[PDB]
């Protein structure tokens, strides 16, 4: 579990969005596993606006933050799970690291701010849904 809080927005994994998120929807994209809902109070996370390929992510299944190298956002085949059939997920970045289903939502951060959130895993890999291209998160 986990979310990004920027301005009057809450960014979560689409597959983990609550009834309250759908009842206050801003934008969602099934192919990216992202959903953004509106909030009453202002958030303080800063979104990174960069091309960094190294950062640190939080892994709830280990209660630990790990430094990682990760690939550039791409269209990657993701195996079927209980939330989606087998499909290409877009804007996804992979790293070598531990990830379990409940780790989705963990933040990946570089020196510039929040890069994305854990969205995929298995086989000793962890995938992150990129949020750096969502420039509108910084306004309105
Ligand atoms: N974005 C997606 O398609 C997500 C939705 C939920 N997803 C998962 O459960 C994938 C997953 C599998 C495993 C494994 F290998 F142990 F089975 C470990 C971690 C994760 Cl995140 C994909
Ligand atoms: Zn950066």
């Amino acid at each position: 579990s986990g979310a990004i809080y920027v301005g009057n927005y809450r960014v979560v994994n689409r597959h983990l969005a609550t009834h309250n998120d759908w009842a206050n929807l801003v934008w969602e994209d099934s192919s990216r596993d992202l959903l953004v809902s509106s909030t009453t109070a202002q958030g303080c996370d800063t979104i990174a606006r960069c091309d960094c390929q190294t950062g640190v992510y939080y892994c709830s299944s280990r209660r630990k933050h790990y430094p990682v190298s990760f690939s550039k956002p791409s269209l990657i085949f993701v195996e079927a799970s209980e939330y989606y059939p087998a499909r290409y997920q877009s804007h996804l970045m992979l790293a070598v690291g531990h990830s379990e289903p409940g780790d989705c939502g963990g933040i990946l951060r570089c020196q510039h701010g929040v890069v994305g959130i854990v969205s995929t895993g298995g086989n000793g890999l962890v995938g992150f849904a990129d949020v750096r291209d969502l420039l509108w998160l910084d306004e309105e």
